[PDB]
């Protein structure tokens, strides 16, 4: 006998309601198998992968990850794939959990402006990745063509207060991390498995700040977690909390009470969290340069009463979360746009630099530029800064060590280099500093920084 | 008490029958512990890692992976390692599952033309990797020195219809992927964990096309899956199906009903599959550039009746499987040989290009070169192609965008670059196209392409 | 109800006794929850990451990994973090297993010369990584800022004969592997996840030779195994043995009878081993270039009677363990120091070369330089060596093939290149050989080798 042997579809055909990340459709809440009609449209379009950094994404339903599909084990699914007329490429779909060659791929080839359909029975309960399967497949996946399909057990999943949808992917731009402009896909970096960005839900900051996930003390949260890849394996982890349960795909095994899991490329898991104390809980790939240098962090923000018996301490800040502590970094987007338009003002630079200074500089120099006397020199009203702005560009790019005198006090420490900052970032940060804290004003341009970097 | 405490060996000494991949020895079918004599011979030899690409493999038993060994928990194994006189290197063996230092390594050092032996008790049921343990060990492993040993539980494994043997490895050539000739091992790429090929069973296409694994609807298939490494972890996955069971090494835990697993470097697992519907099921490393750009795909082809209640769709084709949809790519081997011999004909190039066109070009241009009107321009009877063959070389290497006119119709789309194709591949593909579909004939040489690439 | 609900702290406040790797504090042996005061001091200091290779480590408690902390589920922990006045950087802590934002990070920011404190309840039994959480976090972790905290179940762990503490990390030096001197951290290699060293307990040889872990036949050994990362996932494996049990973090799942596991970056596990037969058992990352080319090997040496019914063979030697078979390689440290001081003698070079020859050359040429007649040519009393020392430098760096005559006999084989050896290593090895086995003496300098490498 096949699994999912619940008899022929009954009732009326159901038109599936799909959701955009990070939301999930309601529980199916049904005791009979149905014919479920799923309609999903591929759209190719430019979106911001980071502030001021555009990328041509290929999407299922206009989002990365693609629209979430929710059905019941034993359902017959009539799957309709449309390819928007604006597309340049053909596309198709492989749904994990489908019983049949290619997971649908050979019956879903869809040229721009066309539609395809195929039917399958959902024999297999579980959470499953779906993705494009059009050669070169890795390119399609790298461009954002992946999402999740949930096939519920017949009795449904246990009730929880919130359900969310989070999916990791690795991305490959020609430019370096945070280099502005429209960035092409880079096949060389992709083949080498050397991503420039590693993200949740298709962009830096997609689930941070004002886009965080929410719940309250005492509530339960289920997260459907995918890893679209194409290539990386996630050391998936929640900072400051624990997973009550982790279940992969439709596996019989359920791990309980773990904080760090491994999610294969192409894999998916359901995790459960119980909110205990208020604050920001960070979902990361704990291959930690991905999380804190390439974009792979997402926030579940918990509202409610502190419990000093459990945790006496404070909410996170920029020391850990960096420039993603703040609600957003829209000033960076704005300054980048103004540069393109040729209208970049001092204040545009100042506000972009303010956003970028958080974490990146404030960890040592403080949010108010005061430093710490004799340990971290001040940027506020800094004689040393004012004396030589070009030296300050060199200090950001190349670091500084040795004895110096700042505002009458000696420092004898080490500031690490920061050459990974792009020329616009250095320029905007230094313009912010120059225009703060009784510093002399003026500006540093990206071209100024380019020249210092080349010397 | 030690595990495997089934008493002294009884009956007669048994000379183990080893098998070459992808086959497995018969179940031991025995109720008593035995002395089992295993004889394995190391052979160093050139073989084709891909069509027209030779590599000096170091092998246990003449194959990659090496010969499969099958014993029973509680057996006493007298292990004989011979090193063929033609060898240049010394070799030895570490069998996982052996209780003792190095898994046998210090008692199996075997110079060319010599033999070694050691005895161990198989205390540990499970599936286990064995490999060479001769410094530099990673070099030996990278050259193909790994295989599997099964230590059965005393009652035997449950009966299945088929048992197969599949083992992943990462490979490191001086040349790039599909660059022809005898390719040296590349220690720099190996240390960096940057393989040029990632393969099942020692070659591209080892388990595809006419070398696929077979079964029928309703049958059960057990696959002994190794990962020899040296360095990669497999996101091991079956496209279009599910694993009924996954069990690692001799672990007590058995996962059921998963599609994607993680197999450590040096690890092994037993998976079980039940054939439900006909077609090609693809075993892959779902770090998907490995599977679809570096060689890591294998096929289990299922014969039998369609079941439209389960899956309404079609068998896979080149869109997903690429140039491995076809039975083989022997024409590539032949053309490469003819180049070396200085006898390369137009028809040699045409047939090699035909093989390579599948997937790589046909996904957009179609198998018959017709394209799709106003979306994908034709290669069949293409005025644009005929007008400028050197432009066509540039288009393959560097891509094309912008408005063009082909056979009277305007196109305004994007063909991605394909610089990863080697000069011979570009040459042979374009010669195929030129000699098909009422195109003007002639040929493109590898040297022609080399010149365009250098400009 | 929260987990760990064992009531308010009782008894007296307990000042935790922390241990340095590879030792563990005693079992808590307590039936009531307590207030436990933990004091941990950050120290930045130069230490040898390899012989003659210095590195500026940032440490919790003066070691890498940091001091081991051991508490009981249900305890209230008052955590005190001090930052030594000699520090240049601020530091903080995130303990996995803490319930609260950042695992403590926002309440533990500690400038040089300062102290911080926070209190948390240990709700979660298990083994957990702790690490610094100061931007740039990956830099802090890469510099050595990680360790383990055990939160015992209320009844305690089962009694074992030995408990040890082992933690993997990936390291990123500007220089290549074994390049001498004080090596800076390399942010470029870190972002790319391309470590120069992969180590247990902060140094090459930290747990090999005279620093091996010990036990006796019949005894049980528990190892608390961390993976600090920052970036790599360990294919953690024991050569020649099996793990009775593997349990991750505080998971409910326990795997039994496996040899190879996967430990996520930031993850931790408890493994159990039962000693069966004498000899050296090697803990490795089985992404095997890490273990055998980058430093990731540790030894558990078992004393006691051989059991020929289980294993007839020998203890490991340099063929497998290489230059870590010997008790230590202190001669390398000494020679490097003498080079810096300008006092390097012939004998300093000889003893350093002796240490390095083991495995790296002896696998083919033998420990006594005799080779094997007509298969591996001799280095002992070698006419070919004596005839041209510069040719011998070229042979080490670039390999040798083709027919040669050595001491009257023809060889027609292949010696692989060894360009990864540094100039001092080549120099010291060849000086050893020249001063052994009736060879002519003299010396090769690092500058001699530099010149040959550049030609
Ligand atoms: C801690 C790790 C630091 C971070 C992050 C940044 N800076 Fe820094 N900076 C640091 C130190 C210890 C020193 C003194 C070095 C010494 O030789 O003793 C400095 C110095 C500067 C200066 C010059 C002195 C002054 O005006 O106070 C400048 C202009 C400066 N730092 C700027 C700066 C900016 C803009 C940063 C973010 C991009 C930044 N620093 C980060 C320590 C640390
Ligand atoms: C879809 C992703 C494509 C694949 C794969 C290949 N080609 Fe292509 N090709 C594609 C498009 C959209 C276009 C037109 C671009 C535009 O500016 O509108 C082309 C064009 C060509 C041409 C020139 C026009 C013609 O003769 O039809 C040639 C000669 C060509 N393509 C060849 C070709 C070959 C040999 C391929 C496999 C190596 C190949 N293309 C792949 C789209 C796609
Ligand atoms: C086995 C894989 C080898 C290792 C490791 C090393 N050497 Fe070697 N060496 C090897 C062979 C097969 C040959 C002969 C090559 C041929 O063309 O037939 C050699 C040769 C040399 C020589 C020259 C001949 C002689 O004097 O015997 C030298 C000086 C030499 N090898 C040195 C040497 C050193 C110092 C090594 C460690 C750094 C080393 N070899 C490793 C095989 C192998
Ligand atoms: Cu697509
Ligand atoms: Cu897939
Ligand atoms: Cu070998
Ligand atoms: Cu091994
Ligand atoms: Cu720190
Ligand atoms: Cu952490």
């Amino acid at each position: 006998k096949l699994p999912g042997d619940f008899g022929p579809p009954r009732g009326e055909p159901i038109h599936a309601v799909l959701t955009s990340p990070p939301l999930v459709p309601p529980p199916v809440n049904r005791t009979y198998p149905a014919k479920v009609i799923v309609e999903l449209e591929v759209v190719e379009k430019e979106m911001q992968i980071s502030e001021g950094v555009s990328y041509t994404f290929w999407t299922f339903g206009g989002t990365v990850p693609g629209s979430f599909i929710r059905v019941r084990q034993g359902d017959t699914v009539e799957f309709h794939l449309k390819n928007h007329p604006s597309s340049k490429m053909p596309h198709n779909i492989d749904l994990h959990g489908v019983t049949g060659p290619g997971g649908g791929a050979a019956s879903s080839f869809t040229a721009p402006g066309h539609e395809s359909q195929f039917t399958f029975k959902a024999l297999n309960e579980g959470i499953y990745v779906y993705h494009c399967a059009t050669a070169p497949v890795g390119m399609h996946i790298a461009n954002g063509m992946y999402g999740l399909i949930l096939v519920e057990p017949p009795e449904g999943l246990p009730k929880v207060d919130h359900e969310y949808y989070v999916m990791q992917g690795d991305f490959y731009t020609a430019g370096k991390y945070r280099e502005k402009g429209l960035q092409p896909f880079d096949m060389e970096k992709a083949i080498d498995e050397r991503p420039s960005y590693v993200l949740f839900n298709g962009a830096e900051g997609a689930l941070t700040g004002d886009k965080a996930l929410h719940a309250k003390v005492g509530e339960t949260v289920r997260i459907f977690v995918g890893n679209g890849g194409p290539n990386l394996v996630s050391s998936f982890h929640v900072i400051g909390a624990i997973f009550d349960q982790v279940r992969y795909e439709g596996g019989t095994n359920v791990q309980k009470n773990v904080q760090t899991t491994l999610i294969p490329a192409g894999g998916a898991a359901v995790v459960k969290f119980t909110a205990r104390v208020p604050g920001s809980y960070v979902l990361v790939d704990h291959s930690i340069f991905r999380a804190l240098n390439k974009g792979a962090m997402a926030i579940l923000k918990i509202d409610g009463a502190e419990n000093k018996l459990v945790y006496s301490g404070k909410e996170l800040d920029s020391v850990y979360l960096g420039d993603r502590a703040a609600p957003n970094m829209s000033a960076v987007t704005k300054a980048t746009q103004a540069s393109v338009s040729g209208t970049l003002t001092v204040q545009d630079q100042v506000q972009a630099g303010r956003a970028l200074f958080a974490g990146t500089c404030s960890v040592c120099h403080q949010g108010n530029g005061a430093g710490l006397p004799g340990v971290f020199p001040p940027l506020a009203k800094s004689d040393f800064l004012a004396a030589d702005p070009k030296r300050a560009m060199n200090i950001v790019l190349h670091g500084l060590n040795g004895k110096i005198k700042v505002n009458g006090q000696e420092y004898d420490s080490v500031m690490p280099p920061m050459t990974q900052l792009n020329d616009d970032e250095v320029a905007n940060i230094l313009t912010y500093v120059l225009n703060s804290w009784d510093n002399p004003g003026g500006r540093v341009s990206a071209e100024d920084v380019k020249k210092v970097r080349a010397q």
